[PDB]
């Protein structure tokens, strides 16, 4: 499956793609604003997801530091970013059908669409300025909007158990983003679109 991943933002940002134990395609790239960057990720795959990373330096070998969503301090991830990210989730070719969705439960650094490039099925976004709104709290220093498990490490916030309702903190990302997920037990808002479809996520997609 091909994901073009645009950087519509007016500042630079380090795409990411992994499924948790391994890249997708290259696994990181830098996108400055306006540039695009096409990945392509093996049909099958299981949870995997998409993320932009921002304020990074890398140095020849690939190594460094970003100040969201840093992976391991590669240009090149291989495992998930650090807290806060915005992320484009997807399942693809299961039984027959792919799944995305935008997820906040991890926080929220940059803006982002994730969409279909093909038919049959509805984009989601999630564009609001969540980090300019962000509640005092949950503020990153770092930048960005951290999720609230993140900042307090409690069995609600983190859906421990299996067994949490929504927060004071969860509502925040909701009444933002309705259409992303802000918390483990959200009621979904997950997409289900033709197997093998073909993707494009944009950051900044309003700027
Ligand atoms: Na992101
Ligand atoms: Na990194
Ligand atoms: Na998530
Ligand atoms: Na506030
Ligand atoms: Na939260
Ligand atoms: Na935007």
């Amino acid at each position: 499956a091909t994901f073009e991943i645009v950087n519509r933002c007016s500042y630079t940002v380090w795409a990411a793609a992994s499924k948790g134990d391994a890249a997708l395609d290259a696994g990181g790239r830098q996108l400055n604003s306006g540039e695009s960057w096409t990945i392509n990720v093996e049909p099958g795959t299981n949870g995997g997801k998409i993320w932009a990373r921002t304020d990074c330096y890398f140095d020849d070998s690939g190594s460094g530091i970003c100040k969201t969503g840093d992976c391991g301090g590669l240009l090149r991830c291989k495992r998930f970013g650090r807290p806060p990210t915005t992320l484009a989730e997807f399942s693809l070719n299961q039984y027959g059908k792919d799944y995305i969705d935008i997820s906040n439960i991890k926080g929220f650094n940059v803006p982002m669409n994730f969409s279909p490039t093909t038919r049959g099925c509805r984009g989601v976004r999630c564009a609001a300025d969540i980090v300019g709104q962000c509640p005092a709290k949950l503020k990153a220093p770092g930048g960005g909007c951290n999720d609230a498990c993140t900042v307090f490490q409690t069995s609600e916030y983190c859906c421990t158990t299996g067994k949490c309702g929504p927060t004071e903190y969860s509502r925040f990302f909701k009444r933002l983003c309705p259409d992303a997920f802000s918390y483990v037990l959200d009621k979904p808002t997950t997409v289900t679109c033709p197997g093998s479809s073909n993707y494009r996520v944009t950051f900044c997609p309003t700027a």
